[PDB]
């Protein structure tokens, strides 16, 4: 195979033009919401075509819909490139034209939507345009979420509000059960099976749902699936209720309760790797070892991610990290970079740099995804070994990986950076790949990283800990920000943890994001089969984050050459509290 050679060749500006339309771009949105338009306009008036633009027009169009500027608005929109429109932006747009074609869809959500489509939504349930099953399933949805105020107009815009005499005012007034404060109460169940006689089909399986979701959630294994048991139509249940259930029935090794819950699911959820893989293992635990393999195959082919692989053991496949392509041809790789959209996003990127501007970065990120968002494979190669030249780490990755068929591990699993991290994790007997792995996820190699919440550094450690890792290892609290203290701060903690955690690396994973208390406390009474603890981790965050930080390790300690260690091994078993 080649590669093609092929690279856009969109209008270039030099880098005065970039750098002038970055500094107005903070002013910019500061005059959407304050709703200034002839700022505004004034702003996009001689914009290249940028992210800078298509962001503040997107900003510019949830005002003017939300103020009913439709002719300005109906302008705006036919501007932006299509795959660019903001969910928000669209629902705008339909509303105007009394086009309710995407509430068939939307209704199915479950929890809070931008208002644009909010509104959409209660329009087109004033009109009788929505399934009334899954209209009520969203009311009952928002009230658990404590979206009281959409629920409420979504309620009445179906002609029966709360204040109403009818279901409105029954599905509001069970918030005595299925609140988010009064699902807790030790009476809630109490309090549930004392109505179930008084509320329809549809009202008690939801609330069980809730019931059963706050119990699982909560790791009280027998009592939530007791709750979810009393659930007579399992669609009535929000994805979060179900896949909770699914994930009660998982840790109890109830193989066939588990298999009967997945196929009550939405398809779009059967069909996710996570429930194609335990599916998968229902059907092997029942011996029916066929229809494992067919679902197995399904989950390995839906990409690199953690159940995929985990899949492919089952079938006797391996990672195997060797790339599937040749690398991009350099002038390729030079000519990309001449490019007018990934040219800005790199001027932006090496400015950011020289002038240490992190919002200026992210500004640059925003370009380069803006830049790449319709390209073909062969180009996202390319970019992602333009990016990588360039030090854009974290854009390197983030074109790779966004491949389906050609693949390239080394940029998909770049490692910057072993002449600091491969010593430091040497130094507290980590494993090099988990410590590649963590950083991966973490920060995507960016040096500078902070998140919303003030977590720091290519390793992602929050100030607090800092302060506390500084004091017990000699160091002062601001070597956090340099690139070599963050590691050595990063890889101690990673084992200190780890060693508070029964040694176990599953519970370290969990105890770095949410703090080792969480990870302990997510543990049972007897074992739990690692990639079973992993998928019942009750905070999302964490959980997403442990098995992407597993699943990364295994593909770099691939390419790092180590002695293979499936998947499903580095899951182990975690032990019991
Ligand atoms: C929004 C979001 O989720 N952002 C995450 C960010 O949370 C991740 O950072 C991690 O956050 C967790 C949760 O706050 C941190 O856990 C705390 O860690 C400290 C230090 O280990 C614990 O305090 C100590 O507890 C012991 C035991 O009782 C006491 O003896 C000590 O006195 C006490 N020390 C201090 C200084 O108080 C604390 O209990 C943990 N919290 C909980 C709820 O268990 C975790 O350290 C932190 N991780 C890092 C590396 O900083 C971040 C990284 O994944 O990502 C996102 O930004
Ligand atoms: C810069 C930033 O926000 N990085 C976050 C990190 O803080 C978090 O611990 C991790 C969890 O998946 O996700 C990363 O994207």
């Amino acid at each position: 195979a080649d590669l093609s050679a092929s690279v856009p060749t969109r209008p270039a500006e030099p880098e005065r033009k970039t750098l002038a339309d970055y500094g107005g771009y903070p002013s910019a949105l500061d005059a959407v919401k304050q709703k200034n338009d002839a700022a505004v306009a004034a702003y996009l008036e001689n914009a290249g075509d940028s992210a800078m633009a298509e962001n503040v027009r997107n900003e510019w169009l949830k005002s003017l819909g939300a103020r009913r500027q439709w002719t300005l608005f109906a302008q705006e929109y036919a501007k932006l490139e299509p795959a660019g429109r903001a969910q928000e932006v669209e629902c705008y747009a339909d509303s105007s034209r009394n086009d309710y074609t995407r509430a068939a869809e939307l209704v199915k959500n479950t929890g809070k939507l931008p208002s644009g489509c909010t509104k959409l939504l209660e329009q087109a349930a004033a009109s009788g345009l929505l399934d009334g099953n899954d209209a009520w399933r969203r009311v009952r949805g928002l009230l658990a979420g404590r979206q009281t105020t959409d629920a409420r107009n979504l309620a009445a815009a179906l002609g029966s509000p709360f204040d109403g005499g009818t279901q409105g005012s029954r599905e509001y007034a069970l918030l005595n059960v299925i609140g988010k404060e009064a699902r807790k109460s030790p009476n809630a169940a109490a309090l549930l099976s004392e109505m179930e006689s008084g509320l329809s089909l549809e009202q008690r399986s939801f609330a069980w749902g809730v019931l059963g979701h706050y119990q699982s959630q909560n790791l009280n294994v027998p009592a939530a699936l007791d709750y979810y048991g009393k659930v007579a139509d399992r669609r009535q249940l929000t994805d979060d209720q179900i896949e909770w259930y699914a994930r009660a029935a998982l840790r109890a090794r109830r193989w066939d309760e588990l298999a009967s819950v997945i196929s009550h699911m939405p398809e779009k959820l059967q069909k996710s790797p996570t429930w194609l893989y335990w599916l998968a293992r229902s059907r092997a635990a029942t011996g029916n070892t066929q229809e494992a393999e067919k679902l197995y195959k399904q989950a390995a082919a839906t990409g690199r991610n953690f159940y995929a692989v985990l899949a492919g053991e089952e079938l006797g496949r391996k990672i195997d990290t060797r790339n599937n392509v040749p690398d991009a041809g350099k002038n390729s790789v030079r000519r990309m970079a001449e490019d007018g959209a990934v040219k800005r996003a790199l001027v932006l990127f090496q400015n950011s740099q020289s002038a240490g501007d992190a919002k200026m970065r992210r500004q640059a990120q925003a370009e380069w995804r803006f830049a790449t968002r319709g390209f073909d494979e062969d180009k996202l190669l390319t970019a992602a070994q333009t990016a990588f030249d360039h030090g854009f780490y974290d854009m390197a990755v983030n074109s790779a990986e966004r491949t389906d068929r050609k693949l390239n591990y080394t940029l998909r699993y770049i490692s910057p950076f072993k002449d600091t991290v491969i010593r430091h994790a040497q130094n507290v007997n980590v494993d090099p790949a988990w410590v590649y792995g963590l950083i991966r996820q973490e920060s995507r190699f960016v040096i500078g990283a902070q998140s919303r919440v003030g977590a720091q550094g290519l390793m992602q450690v929050m100030p607090a800990t800092a302060r506390e890792i500084a004091g017990k290892i000699g160091m002062d609290a601001a070597q956090l920000y340099t690139a070599d203290g963050n590691i050595r701060m990063g890889t101690w903690y990673m084992a200190d943890t780890k060693r508070r955690l029964q040694n176990n690396e599953v519970l370290a994973t969990a105890g770095y994001n949410a703090g080792p208390g969480r990870a302990r406390r997510w543990q049972a009474d007897t074992p739990l089969e690692g990639a079973v603890y992993a998928e019942t981790i009750p905070f999302s965050e964490t959980r997403d984050y442990v098995k992407k930080v597993m699943a990364n390790a295994a593909y770099y300690a691939a390419l790092f050459g180590a002695p293979h260690i499936p998947l499903k091994q580095r899951m182990g078993i975690v032990p019991a509290r």
